[PDB]
């Protein structure tokens, strides 16, 4: 184990696999302090632990993750329509990481490049983290509590926030918007 | 032919792959009479047609289906529910085949072995063709016209049918139930 491989290359080629663009899309993922992660980028010791979990979590090819040239799978768009989306569960205002969810590109008229599939009470909300702010259902963070709320833009850089509890109004600097719900799947038990 | 191979064991492993607990479910799955399935078990010839379709539909390992060597599934589509579902469009009370839809088995709490993904009025309805008759939202055929209606079982083997312009009641022999909606997806543009 010293075949002359690049750590930063594997760490990035791992990002393409998952389908990331930012390095913050890793630190919290494996629950490590950003400082610990920069260390992984610094030292030449390959993060085999991430390569393995990436191979397991995203299904991406291990051979490719460590070397290759483009023998992973197909994340650029709809492989065969497949399309993987990072998954979560939202319960008691806490967002927890969970299994990736495979879903057809036909579910979205607009490509969902930076999405989240969130399980919350018999429904799976598909969220676009890159959505421009607009009226609609959104995944938000209010003082650390994560929830899905209907937002309505108001003049003066304000928002009306509804759902969960009695509605209220605040400024866009008062709550954090995580992404817009672009689709919802509901089980009919 | 290649002696040793047990047609009985192949058919039972095929049932195992689909998650069927009773032989009648397999007959239903392949649209044959129960007595025809019994003949398949009694005869010496292997059911390669069913094994092949089982492989294709569940992703089960062919070698295992035919010999029992190894294991049914490794990791993906493991046991499952639905990965690729036949797709259709329902418009003007006419149902037309369309391209299949790829969906995660995680969409269904209960396995979905004989499903349909129906695009109707901007939503995608996931239907279980094998569902037992029970109150709920159903894909039905009323004198040839196809629609999705809420059914309520009534005493005397009758049904209350709602969802169209006005509701009506009839016997279970007056309309054809095609399958029960177990999930619905809608884009929230």
């Amino acid at each position: 184990d010293s075949l002359g491989w690049s750590n930063v290359d594997v760490l990035d080629r791992i990002c393409e696999a998952y389908g990331f663009s930012q390095k913050i899309q890793l630190a919290n993922h494996f629950d490590i302090a950003s400082s610990s992660l920069s260390n992984r980028y610094t030292r030449g010791a390959i993060s085999y632990d991430f390569a393995a979990h990436c191979a397991l979590e995203t299904g991406a090819n291990l051979q490719w993750l460590l070397t290759g040239e483009g023998e992973a799978f197909v994340n650029n768009r709809e492989s065969s329509d497949a399309k993987r989306i990072e998954g979560f569960t939202l319960s008691e205002e806490i967002l927890k990481s969970d299994k990736q969810l495979s879903v057809d590109a036909q579910f979205f008229t607009k490509p969902l490049t930076d999405g989240m599939a969130i399980r919350s009470e018999g429904k799976i909300y598909f969220v676009d983290k890159q959505a421009s702010l607009s009226d609609g259902l959104w995944l938000v963070d209010i003082k650390g509590a994560i929830s899905i709320r209907e937002l309505t833009k108001l003049p003066g850089r304000k928002l009306h926030v509804a759902g969960g509890k009695v509605p209220f109004e605040c400024g866009i600097d008062d709550i954090k918007t995580l992404g817009r719900v672009v689709g919802v799947y509901s089980e009919v038990n």
